[PDB]
């Protein structure tokens, strides 16, 4: 009663290579479902992070390679104008023989580069303020620096756009970077040093001359700037609140609450969101609406920017695109990089071009580049049998409402009508295939010159912020989908309600027809579980089954919600992590994420149990003692099978709102009854703790 097919053998062979049965289950489930890859696999020199998961991603890249790398006849222009992009993007010799010619060029488009340049204050004495310097590095070019200023759907109205306003990213990954201490340290040293090193050689190819403390002086000014800039931004935990985000003012509210002087002015916010909109000839109110994400950023700004010279500002603000720019010019500007990415990244070299070049094909065309893909290598009949998963898995989740004793009725029914309503999007937009035209007319405006990288990248940064932008006063399209097909991963989206799963993450380990059921619930089963319940998290839970930001709770639930997630926030938050040197996970910043694994790998296999109850056990794997409940929670967990670099523990421990793979797994399975049963697990088993966290 053993399976012996070829998908069943192919599985077989992975799970057991995969994982450490010298290891006890109860003790460390993670060890024991990944310790053998642990053992045989080293992090590739250009990755951060590596594993299951990130392998797929290398191996949908050599797909893109693949479908990229040779024109074909019968391409059409949609298609041509990737692999054109493509071919323009690995050509480093046309590259480096460009310099930094192609920067230098556009530099006086942003007001220049103080340090970089001569006399700077009296080139721009007629010209330069931070209303319109802020506003071209935003409108043409989408960098957005000391005030993000964006168009995006409103949250009170997901069927509307409004204009946003708030604080903008950091050079360095997260806030806490700026404190330039210990972990941090070399961080910081790195991210002036490169600094320097761009001016520097910007200044030799200008042939001016170079003054390394003048330089160091600017460039450590800036670093002053942005480490205050950085200290005045709002924490992530003080951000997972969409009621409390969103403050909807007009205009002038907010000239006359959130003033800003800036070189002596004063700001006229009226003028920034003009010079903006007028990109895309359109005209703004003092009387238009705003949500402004970030008040309290905007009060602490104005005592910061009136110390600093319109030099400084600028120096701050130019550095940010250039930082962006460096690996798409000459050999000797990748080379400044170096020790930063390095410092964020653990890295100690560049990821292939040609990796990176079909990668950046995709992010800028992946309606073009998914269609590729799905020809190549994505079946049909997949989409179904998923179609089916997921009617599963959202009864499974309606059906567990009247198990849950933390929610009164009202509330309950609400969340019922939410689920119902939520709209699965799967595989790829069956558009990209079958309506040429359509493909072709979302690249049009598109004209890229095989010879000519950098304007290509340019053209794309410009024509990405005019469709953005001239969006605010059309409708929300209900059709579109939020992702490429080419992209292992999935998404949930609370403006939407929907929930996607591109083409890139249906196969092994999560999903194929071809494998046991056991691994198809385990794997995309719990991904599924995942996206849905990003409907009803710390977030989500606020959005309803419209995508509107209201509330649709009682008070009694919505404070229970709270008390019941508030033990996963105290679980996650006691896990320390060697790799990040022994420091706790944020647990208020992964709940989202936390609350998400455990409602999707429980609703996952309530649903595997309510298949097994209709249809019968499954014939077992060859060479694995193991049935199939415990193969479940096996394959759950081996998706994660993978580590960090160090220098990207760091990193993530801070800007991931995932928890990091293994204590997805072992915070999973401590709170998980069903997962004790299948492994036999003592009580207080490291794995099975008598205290268990419950949200959904
Ligand atoms: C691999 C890893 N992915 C993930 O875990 C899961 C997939 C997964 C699950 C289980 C095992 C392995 C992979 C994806 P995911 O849901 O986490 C996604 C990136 N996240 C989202 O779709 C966002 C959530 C939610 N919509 C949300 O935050 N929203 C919606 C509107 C605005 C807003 C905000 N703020 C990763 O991306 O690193
Ligand atoms: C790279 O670009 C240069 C432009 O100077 C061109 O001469 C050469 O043929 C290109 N190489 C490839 C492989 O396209
Ligand atoms: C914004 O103000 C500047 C200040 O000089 C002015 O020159 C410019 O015309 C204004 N732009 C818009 C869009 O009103
Ligand atoms: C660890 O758990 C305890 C008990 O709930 C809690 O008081 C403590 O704050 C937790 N640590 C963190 C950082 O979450
Ligand atoms: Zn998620």
């Amino acid at each position: 009663g053993i399976c012996k097919s070829s998908d069943c053998i192919k599985s077989a062979a992975r799970l057991i290579q995969n994982m450490d049965a010298t290891t006890e289950p109860c003790t460390d489930f993670f060890k024991y479902a990944c310790g053998g890859w642990l053992k045989r696999n080293v992090i590739p020199e250009t990755s951060s992070r590596y594993g299951n998961f990130d392998i797929l991603r290398d191996e949908l890249e050599v797909v893109l390679k693949d479908v990229l790398q040779e024109p074909k006849t019968e391409d059409i222009v949609a298609v041509q104008k990737a692999k054109a992009l493509y071919r323009s993007c690995i050509n480093e010799s046309a590259i480096d023989s460009r310099g930094g010619e192609p920067l230098l060029k556009l530099l006086p488009d942003i007001y220049g580069w103080p340090v970089a340049t001569e006399n700077w204050e009296q080139k721009y004495g007629a010209s330069w303020t931070a209303e319109k310097a802020i506003a071209q590095l935003n409108s043409k070019y989408g960098k957005k620096v000391l005030i993000n200023l964006f168009v995006g759907t409103d949250d009170k109205n997901s069927v509307n756009h409004v204009i946003h306003i708030d604080q903008p990213r950091l050079g360095l990954p997260s806030r806490d970077y700026y404190e330039c201490t210990g972990i941090y340290k070399e961080a910081c040293t790195a991210y002036v040093d490169f600094m320097i090193s761009v001016a520097r050689l910007i200044r030799q190819e200008e042939r001016l001359p170079i003054d390394e403390n003048q330089l160091a002086l600017e460039m450590n000014k800036v670093m002053e700037l942005e480490k205050e800039i950085a200290n005045a931004t709002a924490k992530p935990e003080d951000r997972n609140d969409p009621m409390l985000l969103y403050n909807k003012m007009t205009l002038a509210q907010i000239q006359n609450n959130f003033s800003l002087e800036i070189n002596g002015k004063p700001f006229s916010w009226l003028n920034f969101t003009n010079e903006i909109m007028s990109t895309v000839n359109i005209s703004i109110t003092n009387e238009e609406d705003v949500v402004v994400y970030a008040p309290e950023y905007l009060t602490k700004l104005k005592p910061i920017l009136t110390k600093y010279s319109a030099r400084d500002l600028q120096n701050l603000m130019s550095w940010r695109f250039i930082m962006d720019l460096v690996s798409s010019l000459s050999r000797t500007y990748k080379e400044s990089r170096n020790a930063f990415r390095k410092a964020l990244y653990g890295t100690t070299s560049e990821t292939a071009t040609w990796r990176r070049c079909a990668n950046y094909v995709n992010g800028n065309m992946e309606n073009a580049v998914g269609r590729l893909y799905v020809e190549a290598a994505f079946a049909g009949e997949s989409k179904h049998v998923v179609e089916d998963l997921i009617a599963q898995i959202r009864e499974v989740f309606i059906q567990t409402l009247d198990d849950l004793t933390w929610m009164d009725a009202e509330t309950k029914k609400r969340a019922e009508e939410k689920a119902l309503a939520i709209k699965e999007r799967i595989g790829y937009p069956d558009d990209i295939v079958s309506n040429d035209n359509k493909l072709n007319n979302e690249y049009l405006e598109l004209n890229y010159k095989e010879d000519e990288y950098f304007e290509n990248i340019i053209q794309n940064l410009k024509f990405s912020q005019s469709k953005q932008l001239k969006k605010l006063r059309e409708k929300v399209d209900k059709d579109e989908w939020i992702s490429g097909a080419a992209v292992v991963n999935a998404f949930y989206s609370s403006g939407r309600n929907q929930i996607v799963f591109p083409a890139g993450i249906l196969q092994p380990p999560f999903f194929s027809a071809q494998q046991s059921n056991s691994l198809n619930y385990g794997g995309i089963g719990m991904v599924i579980g995942h996206e849905i319940t990003h409907g009803f998290d710390d977030n989500g839970r606020n959005f309803n089954k419209d995508g509107d930001l209201v509330d649709w709770w009682t008070q009694q639930s919505a404070s229970n919600f709270k008390e019941q997630s508030q033990c996963m926030v105290y679980q996650y938050g006691n896990f320390s992590w060697d790799l990040a040197g022994g420091q706790h996970l944020n647990g208020i910043n992964t709940l989202g994420e936390n609350i998400a694994d455990n409602g999707g790998l429980g609703q996952a296999y309530r649903a595997y149990q309510n298949y097994i109850k209709k249809n019968g056990e499954e014939k077992l794997l060859p060479g694995l003692d193991l049935n199939h409940k415990q193969l479940f929670f096996l394959n759950f967990a081996q998706v994660w099978c993978g580590t960090y670099r160090p220098e990207y523990a760091v990193n993530s421990i801070k800007t991931d709102v995932h928890s990091p793979g293994n204590f997805r797994i072992i915070g999973t399975l401590q709170n998980s009854a069903e997962f004790s049963e299948a492994f036999h697990c003592r009580k207080n088993s490291y794995m099975n703790p008598e205290k268990k966290c419950r949200v959904w």
